[PDB]
């Protein structure tokens, strides 16, 4: 039976005996918070907790709250140097509620975890039998169990009476093919999320560039578009050197270089398929090797 | 035939318009005027004040109307025009997710489309609409959920009320949720609106964004909260106070279907917030604007919220 | 507290296992029949719709449990012949109820909630599954495995279940239950409606089949638009000029088989099934032959129901 | 610029009506047949298979126009049987090319780009339609009119098109093309499979006339995972033992039909579709069956094409 680590991080989620049939399983709780609370530091953690342990275990299953999953998925998806199957999971109601969705979603991300077709496939998230790249996943629905979805691109595989049908991969470079490398960092890049909508404030973005941040990324309109106080504002900032991302608060599709904004001549960096909160991860990451524009770019076109 | 009249606020898609789609001279007698001609990504709180009075004022005139407008705040314009507007004739949003000029360009039959809806009997009395690939949605509940796709808008929580087939609309729903005329909100004598700002949620999220709505005096303050409209630490920490010194805080959620609910992990009537209900966070903004000009008190919000 | 009774058919002392119920409802079990939905047929059908009209005064909601393969054929079929205008809440389960986070224990309570409701009463027969109030005319099955597999695939769904509550947002405006005329008090048995599926190549000898045994009608699994290949439109359009009902659905999951596009329904004596997915129009065609064999009538059935 | 060949056969869809088709590709077509889709059959693929195969080395890509109704399943045909590794792409369109907002000229574009895009070489035939690349195995038209219709329902698609280019995240696992044993080089004909229904009450009577026909192969649209009405099982259990092949799929749009679920398949002979639809079983079954009547090995191609 493989060697499976689980890292606790706190969410809704020994109570699963049937674990003990397809793996040894080892737990640590590296932190105990509600995921809305996620953070740098636990991040940080995390990443060097992996690449530490990587050698004394056959995989990792990481639990943790629903509500920032896909941010946390995304940070290890570009950060982690072991490529061992890395799987997160959580739970969408509660472990004393009927039907409680925890248990098989432990069992299912064991599964995974000890699947030697998993490795090498980046950081994955298992909910609902489905197998999600941690690039692509998202919340999609606020109470649903089948919430998390690769909304663009789709699931890796589907479980069925715990085995995984692998069907696709994700193309774009993660893991030990990023040059992210946190090992040596105990903060990361000020990067904050400005929404745009009819009538926005300026006053967001204008706190953030106060502040000095490293970089902000925009929840657009459509194709990553501002409302034009927000556009004068993140364009003055562009220009001090504060690295600007266009993304999007439409749910799916990317947020495209040659649409309607001229990202040339601001400074801009368009989001493609990442959402506000992921383009926020590749950014913060982005800003530890580069504060360019077109090298920015790159990194959003490869990762 | 039916007297349509175009209202075109800009966007992709008024003789050129009509000239366009010759076709809608077989469905309806067409009129309109240009009321701005603005990017919706810049649409505002007076484009929003001189179309309702607008429609309010020009009811009579005419059998129903297709306002024209950008694609990206669409859903926004759609659900303060379903909540302000006091016409029960037929009144229809419309754009076009490809620029008129390329190949396969969406928005003349989408125009086609929205004036067979405007002048459809059946379609009175429905709110608001939004007139998009073949489908009829209603103002409250749809919403772009695709960057470039034609086939973009939908209403994501309870559906579309009727699909459009060769010119007929068979309508099998209507939304239950008070509109138009059944709503107390009327802007008919207001030149501005309360102000209302948005903030997002995220690992690490900075509390600046809402500190800047706060000491600047905001109205309102809505939250696109992570899963069920739950906050990071530090924005909890100011939207608390703000929620105690005269600023209403509405919770909503940046994920993109479902319910922001009451009795999940925040005690809103601790903190005197408002929860959004299926309401996402622009959405919300545009209620809790108009409810403002009727109260500050966070019980009767969350009333409005529950009604509208 | 409502009196609620549970109707078992089939499918994956209730109080015991799910003792939240007695918190919202007085439950009552009857056992009806015990079978796989795959099995469903004509016999539980008239059973089911009869023993809900005669029981309707002597409870204030049925929830009746079902295998989930076949629940949006029984559902439209009670939603055109029920005429207890109570709440009327079918419910299952996609995982055994013995397995690790078994789907079936608040899949019951929520259909328990959902039939002990009052704004739950004159919308139809119901489908609860995953949190969600689903109508029984538009309900479907869309996924083989999935908890979350049952969707009202064209319209969406009437309300969703948090904490023990329901927000209606929609009702159905297609008639149904008291305000259909189907009435099936004194039958044994329905017109036999069979249903063909089209493909690239198809053969003619499965519709050929359903002519030869008399079958009262016929539902084509068309391509894209209800389409048919060229040995099974000959076959249907005979047999729709020979006495036989034709009803052109889809083999595609969603959207209608309209009137007015590539085939000329009224010249064919043929019916456009709208969005009704190949099983349910079969229930409609099915009903619509207890009242007539017009294929115009029939039509104006297939419009309002 | 490369140089694309299309082959049209039918549906609504010149380089001068699509004059923009000039600045990507040399573009030259060829009318293979001219049929609405609903009429595709085996000697139309069994044409289109041995024209791509032989006249690979003309061209750096090809284009194949088609009706929408059976685009899947002459795609999923194509993906297992052309062996030229050279882009292969199929393009429809759901509006008449009169129409306001035909979407064919875009869509034949776009199709362009795909095929002369090497990054398409060896991804299998594809279909693109709505600025979307999709495996020719997964796709399936899920709307019966919007012009969104094609979706990789299970896995996604490849890539998305924007102003002319592809970002390709994504390539289809299963062996294709050149990768799989099937060789219609020397066929005329292809074994016989038919298709029948599940449903409440389902006739015996199509699988019956199948088996009296002396079929090859049946496809059963199961209810649920692949579960069978049981006069239907008994009807098909019967025939496997008499050499039939029996395939399990199921009318269900989304999701595996799984092996050890309710049906004992090794027990019965009888093979597992997983995510292929009832049509696209009736393909990988056909060419199965030029190589193999053995259900274990039926069962293991079902397993990896
Ligand atoms: N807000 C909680 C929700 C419960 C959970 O998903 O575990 C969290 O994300 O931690
Ligand atoms: N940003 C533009 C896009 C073009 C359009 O949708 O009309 C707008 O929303 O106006
Ligand atoms: N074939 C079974 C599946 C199990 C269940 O859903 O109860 C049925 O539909 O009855
Ligand atoms: N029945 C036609 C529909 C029109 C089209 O898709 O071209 C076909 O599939 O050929």
């Amino acid at each position: 039976l493989p060697n499976i680590t689980i890292l606790a991080t706190g969410g809704t989620i020994n109570a699963v005996p049937q674990l003990k049939d397809i793996a040894n399983v080892k737990g640590e709780q590296v932190v105990n918070i509600g995921s809305q609370d996620m953070n740098d530091n636990v991040w940080l953690t995390l990443a060097k907790k992996i690449n530490t342990d990587c050698d004394k275990t056959d995989g990792f299953v990481i639990t943790h709250g629903t509500d920032t999953m896909e941010e946390t998925a995304y940070f290890l998806d570009l950060t982690v140097k072991c490529d061992k199957p890395v799987v997160m999971v959580g739970a969408m109601r509660p472990s004393t509620s009927m039907s409680a969705d925890g248990p098989f979603n432990l069992y299912n991300a064991v599964v995974t975890a000890a699947d030697k077709a998993s490795a090498n496939r980046g950081v994955l998230v298992v909910m609902n039998d489905t197998v999600l790249d941690g690039r692509d996943v998202t919340k999609t629905n606020t109470t649903d169990v089948a919430t998390f979805k690769s909304v663009n691109y789709g699931p890796l595989g589907y479980i069925h009476n715990g085995k995984i049908d692998y069907q696709r991969t994700p193309a774009r470079k993660h893991t030990s093919d990023t040059p992210f490398d946190v090992s040596k960092l105990n903060e990361l890049p000020k990067v904050g999320i400005v929404y745009n909508y009819a009538n926005a404030s300026d006053l967001p973005a204008k706190a953030l560039v106060d502040a000095g941040y490293d970089g902000i990324v925009s929840a657009g309109v459509g194709n990553g578009n501002l409302y034009k106080s927000v556009f004068d504002t993140l364009a003055t900032a562009a220009k001090t050197g504060t690295a600007v991302v266009r993304s999007s608060r439409v749910p799916t599709g990317a947020t495209t270089q040659d649409a309607e904004v001229d990202d040339a001549k601001y400074g801009f960096v368009a989001s493609g398929t990442l959402n506000p909160q992921k383009a926020r991860v590749l950014l913060q990451l982005a800003l530890t090797q580069t504060k360019d524009p077109q090298q920015i770019q790159q990194i959003f076109n490869q990762y």
